[PDB]
């Protein structure tokens, strides 16, 4: 008789991220609405 | 008699994402609307 | 009588991606609405 | 009597991606959408 | 008595996909609505 929903719209049981930037360049120019992890 | 029902939109259950970035370049000009993990 | 149901509208048991990105160049522009791990 | 049903509209159990990208040249244009990994 | 279902829209069990991208050019303009592991 029981019922067990789940919902997730997203689920990650695991979720692993390396990002490496590096960056040597002049006079860079950005609009970035949301930002992570990044250089201008 | 019991229901399990899951849904996911997005599931990953394990994801692992590796990104390097190196940029030497002038002047680069971007809108970018999300940004992960990135150099301009 | 039980009922399992299980939807996904994506799902990943196992993602894994590797991404290297290295630009040399002058004066790159773009417009981008999503950006993972990128250089411009 | 039992019933299981999965959908999902997209499954990898599993999935690997490497990409690498060098550029070397000058004064690219582009409109990207969505970018993953990319050099512009 | 039991009914199993699967469907999927598209499913690999597993999917390896390796790109390399060099590019030495000048002056390359593209609109692009996906991208993903390139270069300009």
């Amino acid at each position: 008789d029981a019922e067990f929903r789940h919902d997730s719209g997203y689920e990650v049981h695991h979720q692993k991220l390396v990002f490496f930037a590096e960056d040597v360049g002049s006079n860079k120019g950005a609009i970035i609405g949301l930002m992570v992890g990044g250089v201008v």
